[PDB]
């Protein structure tokens, strides 16, 4: 089985890739937002939205990976090789959880075709060539 | 936060984990029943349902934990500890995603109201002296 986890929301993991890594927050501050703008929405017994049940999923998933970085950690005696399982992830599944929390938590925020219409703009704009392209990279908000 | 998995699908973690662990089947079990039965529904861009979405995740979750332990295990543990890292997940939380990956395959081959009257039955059989329960477990079949 191959499951894009973006497919079902209109986007693709190729989608999110356009943007460089450090356009997303890290995977703390994403968790603080989602506790302050929807937690109550994410504890409840409504499904409430697609979002909210893939986020649910996302919010608990990242638990057992940082279980799991951090049991991996101690058991490395080296620290040459602990700062190699650092950056592992940081590069690997730490950055796609930060794209992944990123989208459902703007999805929720902006709107999923907002969130959809910035991605594509943004992916046709970086990969312009400098001399064209234009000096406004597309913009991501409410309106 | 403090998120149960189960609660917008009308269950809890205690309804599950109540049931016995031998009663569920292996990891590898399920992920290759949800890709024989669901495949198609799985990798298609719908929706389809709750639990088409849940599954997705549960199953992509697996995934990301098994790629971590095994980067971690070729990469920097000997050849004959390959599997080192994996051993601890599936030690660790192979039982909680043996749960999650059962209830939503489940409730997509039965139906959640379904499972939920099945899971609510063994609970209350399990509860009844050994006397008044008719050796006859209720069984998820058919």
């Amino acid at each position: 089985m191959d499951i894009d986890p973006y497919k079902e929301f209109g986007a693709t993991v190729e989608l999110l890739s356009f943007l460089p890594s450090d356009f997303f927050p890290s995977v703390r501050d994403l968790l603080d937002t989602a506790a302050a703008l929807y937690r109550d929405a994410l504890e409840s017994p409504e499904h409430c939205s697609p979002h909210h049940t893939a986020l649910r999923q996302a919010i608990l998933c990242w638990g057992d990976l940082m279980t799991l970085a951090t049991w991996v950690g101690t058991n490395l005696e080296d620290p040459a090789s602990r700062d190699l399982v650092v950056s592992y992830v940081n590069t690997n599944v730490g950055l796609k959880f930060r794209q992944l929390l990123w989208f459902h938590i703007s999805c929720l925020t902006f709107g999923r075709e907002t969130v959809l219409e910035y991605l594509v703009s943004f992916g046709v704009w970086i990969r312009t060539p400098p001399a064209a392209r234009p000096p406004n990279a597309p913009i991501l908000s409410t309106l």
